[PDB]
């Protein structure tokens, strides 16, 4: 089977746990822990960082066979290349390029607040820029079921993550945005993804590692 | 012709305007100007963001007519499919992918350390490591011409850069490695990049604005 590995947590993960799931592969995964404040020792990854064949070593990685892959756009991709659940016209892959980079601004961004000593003073601001965000995805959406069109692609399991994640973090910040919620609920309603939030290898928290100031533990 | 929209500043554009350059495209460029201390003005900018039409506003931009693409790596492969300079297998696809990721960490990584607060009183320490990053990129390319193998793929540009910066800050941190030193002279070596370094389009630096540290005057 392949081997998925990542640290013990969501992180950046949710979407290729998903997609793995969702295109009923055989893999594994390699779950690393990393040790409590105020050290978080990371030995359980650094004893074979090295050791893996990997290009440019990092969490997460994949491996199918030689294949060997880190960057989790690039595993996102090179799934989504083996499952056809990329965009298949021009307008497809814009739309989904563009999505996929999104995200990731905004994950960041998110990344950025859990990580900071100041988080509490902060918070306050940052929670500001919300309505802004969620904004822009619920006008690129519009009326389609789907981020790209009327087919699901790789790309919205990055949504998926990235929307869940800041309905975690404000509850009420899908309130305006109904095709969101609509969103939401039609990404769980799928197959393989109902039946594997319900197994024994769901992990939606903590969502950061020990080090965050927030869905920590 | 193609309107590009950006700071007067290398930014992460970089690879954007080498591109427009080597494939001939008729563009032109907004460069908008920042103001300065204390308030760093960003009107020029902010006064239009929401007006020209882009789903997700930000810099840069890309307008090829009834396109308007928003997001560095979005429109890198937008332009990589327009004119054929996208990998032709897996195995090329897959070596694209990663490198076209590890290069925005890597980007990421030297403004984390140049927009900061001791910069000095964290001088060294992340310099030490430029080094290790070189081997990586180094070992992944080894022999081949370019990074997806055969043939320029965008991706080319976008390796370039990051080598390129990491050489400024770091004259010496490419002593060890021939292949590199061999990869950058032959970039700065195809026909119309050439030309384009002798004109007056040419922008090297500064890298980022006059706020920041490092290449910010
Ligand atoms: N650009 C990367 C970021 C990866 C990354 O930062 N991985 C983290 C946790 S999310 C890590 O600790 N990597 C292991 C390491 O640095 O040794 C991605 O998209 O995969
Ligand atoms: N991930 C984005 C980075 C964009 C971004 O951070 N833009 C900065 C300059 S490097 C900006 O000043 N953007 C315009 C804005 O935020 O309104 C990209 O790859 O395009």
């Amino acid at each position: 089977p392949m081997i998925l590995g990542f640290w013990n947590v969501r992180g950046l993960t949710h979407p290729i746990r998903l997609l793995l799931e969702y295109t009923d592969s055989s893999y594994e995964e390699k779950r690393y822990a990393m040790g409590d404040a105020p050290d978080y020792d990371r030995s359980q990854w650094l004893n074979e960082k090295f050791k893996l064949g990997l290009d440019f070593p990092n969490l997460p990685y994949l491996i199918d066979g030689s294949r060997k892959i880190t960057q989790s756009n690039a595993i996102m991709r090179y799934l989504a290349r083996k499952h056809h659940l990329c965009g298949e016209t021009e307008e497809e892959r814009i739309r989904a390029d563009i999505v996929e980079n999104q995200v990731m601004d905004n994950r960041m961004q998110l990344i950025m607040l859990c990580y900071n000593p100041d988080f509490e003073k902060q918070k306050p601001e940052f929670l500001k820029t919300i309505p802004e965000k969620m904004k822009l995805y619920s006008e690129f959406l519009g009326k389609r079921p789907w981020f790209a069109g009327d087919k699901v692609t790789y790309v919205d399991f990055l949504a998926y993550d990235i929307l869940d994640q800041y309905h975690i973090f404000e509850p009420k910040c899908l309130d305006a945005f109904p095709n969101l919620k609509d969103f939401l609920a039609r990404f769980e309603g799928l197959k393989k993804i109902s039946a594997y939030m319900k197994s024994s290898r769901y992990l939606s928290t903590p969502i950061f590692s020990k080090l965050a100031q927030w869905s920590n533990k």
